């Protein structure tokens, strides 16, 4: 009896979407750092160095100095967010120079010289085949040029165990992850990432027992979470188990004389962690967090504190 | 989300179907819940009309049909069902302070309207359980259980148990000599809190008070597995019990989440 | 003359997006709201409502116990971003009650009671072919049930110059602006619409001169904003002229005996917001307000301040 | 002018069955017995043996 276009009879309506709604961002930190084996101390020696993507690193957590207005944007998005899943974390490298440092004596007094060596190259190990460990005491310590651990090499001159693909100055290595495990709808706890010790979605079923992560390194996910004093939540989850070797940079080992020769790149490290956040609700609903798991952490009273990075994992036919 | 289909609330009401439930769930090692169905009805609308004589004033009862009854969902929202006793179960007399359907700021409940000559009937389906699991015989005379479904919120002052989680893991004890080891995996579900209400209307002092008859009925599928012929007390393994609110605590909360997220693979 | 599957030659990439990510977020505000008529004080009089759709309302800013994590989410939003595009912003109505006030005597005394007329329904004003506008002294005067301008209605006995739609109960009057005016690449600043002497997006190019809007209501914008002390950016842009009639609600005018009658309506009043924010760039770039111009805001010293809602625009033939 | 997917008009309904409903039970025995002729007692002699069926 009402009379207009616009009007019409009374529909089932509320227009809050219930935490369907989902935001992408990409985190993404781009540096031309130095990786320096020429040096006799901190971090810069011959040891090679490690990535950790392993931590959640790709925030440039390592240093203050790099933070891009993403990172900006996701310290918000989490906010705002319930959740999120982590997806097609791309790793991006570039070496634009490859210099070695030449002894040199005048016989009153040695003097060290850099030359440009093209024919070599730089190494990306992957330390796979082996069960390695990274040593985190602080976030600076991520810093891949100066991260380092002691008695190790990707040459081995008894057993090489390592897989590693060669880089040269012009050709860029960019590896990808999956970083999207969690399925029967469960996310991750919105993190700034604040915090070394958060280590990447994936489940790599190792943990120190001096460092218990909790459960979200097992494909069966067992935790109570704790919303209030009032309400625990059962998070329940089947996820992948998920290698992470731990990857490494290193130089050409070669004896010359004496110790061996010392060889220091520039490369561009380009990193983009496409991360998908799930807004929370138009109304506040505190127990989405049913939906939620945190982040593997290492735990404890440790300083220093080890990150699995088991090499791989076995198939097995069905 | 009580077990409230036995309409436990009351003793006056059992039918013998509820009768055959108790007798079933003795010679049954285990049921699995299906196909819960909930229908209303409403016969009529009824609002008080206040009056005044100037000497005294007393009220009347007239019939609103333009006006209707809502169903609300609770959806949008995180509420909880407060329960001390089984009479508390009661519809028509349970309550909860401070509560309503219609908020003036931020309306977060999703709301049907059922007129008096239409029914309202909403069903679920109870059987989450797979990889051939079924529920513990109750006779449903305890409504601090709850209903088939895994909404992973429990209140940590009375615990539930591994009943409201996918991924279930129990130790049942069989006897002093045998447990036996239940692991299950359950969908997730919400089962939020719904409410009826009359509509809000702020009229002369205090809202408007309307009373509404309803018939509301209920159909509750249960497929008993009855015991085998020859005894086996270890047919437990596939039975987990009945998710319940634990605790020495008189009243007891159930969570009613309002809804689960969905997330693209 | 390196080897790998993720291996390939160097070639001119910079992952950062510089500024074409972009974010749709829907501002909702839904309530229950009892529109008085009976009442003699506070805007309850027989007065007509007016909703102000052109103050920037749909963050429900009349009240701060209306807050929903949408706007929650603008608010953030509005931090990552340098400009928003505002679009399809919808207005929805619902009636689920017509109440009328009864006069009754017992010769004692008068009492009111109130009785349903489902036969008669809710009016939507829209002012057209008149020029009249609304006063703003603070945010709470935004709220469509307590707002009205004394010595207006909708049922005028010797010219009526209202187009009204009449809204029963079940029904419900369900109307949409589609906001972006803004063409050539511009964009809104971001505005936590805290401020409800901000005005909608769209050029109704009326001001009143006791409190200039400046150039953002007429097509051919024209402004110098200050970036620093050091850099100002001229703005200017082509967007088309919008009305924005005065749209308001009123109640049958029944004279009855004596005063006319007094209806009370319980309504629903739906809003969506559409949203586009434009994240700030992967680097700080100050200078993307180039591409920015701020909403139109009544300005001035002056507590009460007036939007135009001039109610349409002519048509010409080419 | 109610809303819902759910809604319907109401109908004749009374969910009770009447008596409609049906269980099929099969009563199970199963024994290993004997038969014994020999004896001189107790219906064990060469007397037939009777099936109560």
């Amino acid at each position: 009896e009402g009379y207009g276009k616009h009007i019409t009879s009374m529909h089932v309506r509320n227009i809050f979407n219930q935490g369907n709604q989902v935001i992408r961002n990409i985190v993404k930190q781009q540096r031309y750092e130095l990786l320096d084996f020429t040096g006799t101390e901190a971090g810069t020696t011959n040891l090679p160095k490690i990535i950790p993507y392993q931590c959640i690193w790709w925030r440039g957590l390592q240093n203050a100095a790099n933070v891009n207005q993403t990172i900006n944007n996701m310290i918000a998005l989490n906010t705002i967010s319930y959740g999120v899943r982590f997806l097609k974390a791309k790793l991006c490298i570039e070496v634009y120079a490859v210099t070695r440092k030449r002894l040199i004596q005048t016989g009153a007094t040695s003097y060290y010289t850099d030359d440009f060596e093209q024919g070599q190259n730089l190494f990306i190990g992957w330390a796979d085949r082996k069960a390695e460990s990274i040593p985190i005491t602080t976030p600076a310590d991520l810093d891949e040029t100066k991260l380092t651990v002691a008695n190790t090499t990707l040459f081995d001159a008894n057993n090489d165990n390592i897989t590693k693909e060669e880089v040269p100055t012009r050709e860029k290595w960019c590896h990808t992850w999956d970083l999207d495990v969690l399925n029967h709808n469960y996310l991750w706890e919105p993190n700034n990432l604040d915090s070394q010790w958060t280590l990447i979605p994936g489940a790599q079923a190792v943990q120190p027992t001096a460092t218990p992560i909790g459960p979200t390194y097992q494909e069966i996910v067992i935790a109570t979470k704790a919303i209030g004093a009032n309400e625990s939540a059962l998070v329940t989850t089947i996820q992948d188990r998920r290698s992470y070797p731990r990857l490494m940079l290193s130089q050409p080992q070669i004896k010359d004389e004496t110790d061996t020769m010392k060889f220091k790149y520039q490369i561009r490290i380009s990193t983009e962690l496409e991360m998908e956040h799930h807004i929370k609700p138009d109304i506040a609903n505190p127990w989405l967090t049913r939906q939620t798991l945190p982040l593997p952490a290492l735990s404890g009273d440790g300083t220093t504190r080890y990150v699995p990075c088991v090499p791989y994992e076995t198939h097995v036919s069905q």
